[PDB]
């Protein structure tokens, strides 16, 4: 399973892609807006983002017509070979996305609800498809059933549409995909942050340095 | 899964197509003439579909004895490579699938309510079953159960027919039809249409949108 | 099981209730406004149906604050007895169900999506709560499971709320609704007519028929 | 669970009678007008019947209109105190069971083939609602399913009626009926004589013989 | 999943041979002890028989010793290269099969009644394997189970043998055997012919054919 | 199932009382140490949560010792009948729970985090025990399957005490506790805005007013 | 799955091997005791079921010590290569094993009674290994669920150790594993023999037998 | 199944070495300072069991930093082909990990008490990675449904990570982890010891000793 950062916040983009654990981002409208204030351009957010991480790139177009998704998704494919450009689960984003894929321009289809609409848009040949688990449960749905579904759905059919677990607001929506089987999650910084730590782990390394000082008062190892 | 639209109404065809969601047109003696009203001649309602349809289009034999369908089924296939023949589930009818199945003529045999007369069509070597989901609704069994049913036992067999489901009434038919495997769904037009929809995506995008004119009063993406 | 018929079209109430298999009726504001038309007057229909039907009748109020509600609600409980006041889910509407309840004035929460909602409104007092399983499939989700969850919730609880099943769009909804054990359900008149039936209910008859001619040509039973 | 002999022929219901493991007997238009051939009159098997069985003898109606059926059933019942009138699922057949319900006479409602049509017959008052399995068997359903979903029904609500299981066509019926919690079953002489047998008992029974006469030449038990 | 017919009938042979849909027959001495009447010899059927069905032709020894039983098999083989030589589930009988599965004379298993005899005539090379079914149902076991373990015993073994179900009653057994994927149905006659016939086909066919005639009269459908 | 707010914000514990859903209110040192700034003093803010929540508040002591734990219990429940004191998991707060419990005064246990010490707790006599299902999503355990586990231990020992789901993150924390059957949920603010919304609850309720003003301009129902 | 006898009896064994059904002996220091009376000596008895058996023939060591069983199995070995060499789970044992494992000696481990036995013993490379089900039975544990995890773990790591299922009392300890799946069952000569019995089998020849007498009173089947 | 012994106690590892079961050894700071005393060396003793062990031997760095990590590893990797890195599941770790792995030095995720830590130790490379069963079982979790989880989501993405499950307490550890899959079992000398141990095989051991003294009294087999 591949880990995606959900964020156009460059800061939280360059410490996790300095972890080493993040394989792309993701990013919508809202979050490159809430970026692009005080003086800060988004195109500039968006050109950084995409020099930074060595994986793909999601950026939405923001035209609700098939032509206008067309180029601007054309200007976005032209900024680097790792943007990948997210469209909605509309008429006119199906539309979009066929087109696209015949161009080799990969694709994102996001605002996904449903098994159907993902399936939809598998059919319409996109490169990954972004169910939203958290607006789901927002709305007092299991979201993460649908993941499921999904799954299954493209199991069933041999799909290469990739499943990209999207609106992520909690760890044990991280681990229920991987358990399933999702291709991919895309997490906030929060969430992303508390994956790698639990308080065994770090009781059980105060406990072997304390162990360890018995047989070497420096601490070190030498061999 | 494919999805197929079940209609003989030419321009709902012509829509759902050029959405690009369309994989094929299924029809029935009923759609048919139900559009060959005022002038309208059923021959050249069939042949407009099998001229603009790119997918498998089903055209039934009115005919109920053998001879006669294989007659109507010889003419139906004349007509386009994509025209494939209706026949029904009938002792007759299993007879002139085997005789067509002979030719190279593709079948579609219909008017199938159980699973095993689902097998004995896949047995007479036709090309699609199609079972009628809703009208086993109707009479108080859940329909979707013989769907499962038949996809055990085709995949028990590696039998090659396609199922079909068909008399499709609701979004549920086609998710589950989806997450058990069914190889092709017929839906009606406003179904169809309802599969693309969800409040959920409107709402999203309506809050990008919003969103997004904080940073571009324009509201477009210049990159 | 109780069920109501979902309709205010006079004939259909009258038909049903003839019938002897309607428990009640349940209306909101569309149904009604579709039957007056042409000089039939709204309270005319309202009055008419509590005047005619025995058990239960719901009437939807129209205001959307906590005071025009239970001023309306007082006037529609002044209309009869069997009159049950329709209130949605809403903030003002559980106020609205919670003074109405204080006052023995019988209500049923409606436009109920999920099953925290159903709670809430039992949490209130309301004597019905009603969610719609058809308008759930419309948006990709087997309405069902929202059933299944809220009685599960109600019987943990002992809750005295009775479950209502709305937005039936068809003969499964039904049979799942009672294999579920849920309290009520309303139905369209159509849904209603087709539960009587099965093909093989006509056949036997006809059969036996046949059969009882051999022995009695006039084809009655003479004892 | 209630074994009823489904047959009117009275020399089957003398046999099964005597053997004291009949608890009553169902009839039905065709199997008495089978009966009442060569001078045979149908009024005096029905007689014969209700004389020899001690529990309940259905005997059905033929009228298909309200008024009629009321009629014959009230003749019918007034045969004997085990009468008990059959009346198939219509709506004029629920109309008369409701009717009837009121005046203290035993109903059964009959011809039905899915457990909303139970449920309805139960909501008119029926004293037993007969369900048919193996013409459900005959059109490729497993009939005993229905079984189960109508016990799980009449569960939920505390329903009083019986669930006579009819159209019984092997022991394995009887066996699932007993399983589920059937109320009764009625079952062809064949089926009913083959219930006593296996072929263990009767090896059994020849080694305890043989075993006995070891130590008891005349084979008896001399205590 | 092949459907065989169980029966010595010629009429019912050349019947369901003329409809396409049996796949071969199996016979007994009891079923060909029936046919072998007013003149008939039972070589004669059974030499008929074989002229009439392309397929597999089981014919019954009778010997009940092991030479007997395998220079009746020789016979038998000699008469057709589609005679399968049924041999009953005894200590001669697995001789035998062992013996003329080496000699390349194929053979059928009869009067199998458990998973291990099943599983002891696979392992003495035999071609087809009969489990009765019926016969179980008789004795009051659903005899289905047996033939889940057959599949799954088999299943576990990779064996060649084909499971022929037997003692076949009715339309379930059919249905059963597909969902757990037995090899070979056997079905008398009546089950057969119903295996085709649902009402809602007939009722379908009904109405598309009275729709059809609105455009056109003679019923015609000319392309 | 019992809904209290986790918060010592006053605005939200007003609106939520003046919604009329909250059933009463959980504090803990971090809620209270949040609001008691800018010259807002803890007592007064507790004070004031006490004399607005009619039913159950609960207030977290802070010594770490037995002695100072009770001293502290006995000055909260000098607040109020409706204050409950919150005592910690430690060897110290179960024995300041059975000291409290036989004084009758009512005492939540908090910090829980597995099933045994919520039974450790229930066995001191506490009123409430509080798992926090939210901090172990954080670490990478399903905290719901914490929840399951008491209410089945508690179930078979026929416990008195109240599962009181804590640290609450979302309303699937919610749907899950209700199914499950939890005593009482405590959510933020924000969690129990959102479970009285859907969106189709609103569109439904936009299209009904719609319709209604068809047949009364005014938007009124004057009856 | 293939069927051994586990004995040491001549007779029996070669009663098994001209049945036919017998695929390998298994003997153990008991069994051979057993027979090995009355002047009969167990170096006879082995070389004697050695050249009847014409497949494996397990044999097992009495030395408990490393050495000593090493050289027992190459006198074991040294008498045909048909010979297996039994090994009870011990340490030395396990240590043997591994040697004759590299000499190309095959090996059988006995006396194992948990899954992780069953491993130990493959880890160390032996040919078979034998839990023991009966005499868990006798201990008050069902042994075959040793077999279903054995069969479990065994698949997980393409284990090639070959399950001989040994202490075996009844047809149903043999039916279960061979529904597991376990590779060989070794059973007792009385068990042996009821595997291929059933009186319906006995039941049906006889009825064949009588009903063929009716038109051929020779009995015999002239073709 | 690969068993590794848990410890650096010399004696334990050349007992258990001697034994032919211990597949490889893993120790940790904790287990090594035990053993480090008496002016026995860590340096030494890490040699010594590298000397013994001709598989795996996991040796974890005291570095808590990228750096010292990466130096400490390559020294431990000096020491011989046999060992494994042994590196904390910590931001810095997994950093070391990606770069260890780079240069082909075996690597051993430790103090991993979570799935999705498992999964993010297999994304940076990790050779082994060790899940501690027993330190969940101490705070009330069952560790092993961890490691059922794991095993899911490295088989949902053909992950080559091996899992070692680690933090072993008994031999039911050792028995799950076989039946979920685990690749490796690391287990204390007490436990490996107890798992060739059944009171049945010590008792069947003695019966036949017994038995055979009856037919060779000095306990011997002449062959
Ligand atoms: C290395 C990781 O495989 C091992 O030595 C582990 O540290 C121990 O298995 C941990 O066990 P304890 O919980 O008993 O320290
Ligand atoms: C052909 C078979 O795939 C289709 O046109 C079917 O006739 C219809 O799907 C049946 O639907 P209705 O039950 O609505 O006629
Ligand atoms: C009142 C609540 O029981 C009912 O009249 C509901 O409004 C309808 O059942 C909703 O049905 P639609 O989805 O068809 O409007
Ligand atoms: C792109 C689709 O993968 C993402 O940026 C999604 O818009 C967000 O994951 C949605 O998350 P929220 O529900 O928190 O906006
Ligand atoms: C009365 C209803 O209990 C019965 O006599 C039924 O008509 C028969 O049981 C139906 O059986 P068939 O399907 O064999 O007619
Ligand atoms: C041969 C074995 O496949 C068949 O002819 C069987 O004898 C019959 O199927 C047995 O059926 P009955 O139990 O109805 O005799
Ligand atoms: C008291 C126990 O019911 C509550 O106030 C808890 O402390 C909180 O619910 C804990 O929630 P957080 O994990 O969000 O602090
Ligand atoms: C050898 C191992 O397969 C066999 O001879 C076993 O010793 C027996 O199967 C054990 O059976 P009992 O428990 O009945 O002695």
């Amino acid at each position: 399973m591949k880990i995606f950062l959900d964020t156009a916040n460059i800061d939280e983009i360059r410490t996790g892609v300095n972890w080493g654990i993040v394989d792309g981002v993701t990013t919508n409208p809202t979050l490159i807006s809430k970026e692009a204030v005080n003086g800060k351009k988004y195109g500039d957010i968006i050109r950084e983002i995409l020099k930074i991480v060595d994986g793909p790139v999601s950026v939405e177009v923001v035209s609700t017509k098939y032509e206008g998704m067309v180029e601007e998704a054309r200007k976005i494919h032209g900024l680097g070979d790792n943007a990948v450009v997210k469209i909605p689960m509309t008429e006119d984003g199906l539309r979009a996305i066929k087109t696209l894929s015949s161009e080799h321009i990969n694709t994102n289809c996001t605002l996904v609800f449903n098994p159907i609409q993902a399936l939809l848009a598998a059919k319409a040949g996109v490169t990954y498809v972004s169910p939203f688990v958290g607006r789901l449960d927002d709305i007092g749905e299991d979201g993460m059933q649908i993941i499921d579904m999904i799954r299954t759905i493209f199991n069933n059919y041999i799909i290469k549409t990739q499943i990209l677990v999207a609106s992520i607001r909690n760890p044990i929506h991280v681990l229920r995909s991987a358990v399933i089987g999702a291709d991919v999650v895309t997490v906030p910084f929060n969430v992303l942050k508390s994956l790698m730590k639990h308080p065994k782990t770090d009781e059980g390394l105060a406990k072997f340095l304390e162990d360890w000082k018995k047989v070497s008062p420096d601490g070190k190892l030498i061999l």
